[PDB]
């Protein structure tokens, strides 16, 4: 089945565009990336950087995750990122979300061996 760094990427990544071009990035992207195929996921966000600058992150800062685990770490740099939370017009298999473009430092929760980001844990 599916790997968790896979789905990280399935779920986290967009290396294909610098930032959302418009508000409809979150439901296009949500959609695509099968997201809503079961259920409209609540919130998700996507990183606009290559693979390794993300990767990367697994050897920058080592924080606690949000959820108290230790294999949390924080990117010393800004990064590209598209928040997408579902809006109140949201409704299952019409999932729709608020599309928001900001430049944060993401933390993400590594595992494996190669330790890659397997979960997006906050963006700060």
């Amino acid at each position: 089945k599916e790997t968790a760094a896979a789905k990280f990427e399935r779920q986290h990544m967009d290396s294909s565009t610098s930032a959302a071009s418009s508000s409809n990035y979150c439901n296009q992207m949500m959609k695509s990336r099968n997201l809503t195929k079961d259920r409209c996921k609540p919130v998700n966000t996507f990183v606009h950087e290559s693979l390794a600058d993300v990767q990367a992150v697994c050897s920058q800062k080592n924080v606690a995750c949000k959820n108290g685990q230790t294999n949390c770490y924080q990117s010393y740099s800004t990064m590209s990122i598209t928040d997408c939370r579902e809006t109140g017009s949201s409704k299952y298999p019409n999932c729709a979300y608020k599309t928001t473009q900001a430049n944060k430092h993401i933390i993400v929760a590594c595992e494996g061996n190669p330790y890659v980001p397997v979960h997006f844990d906050a963006s700060v």
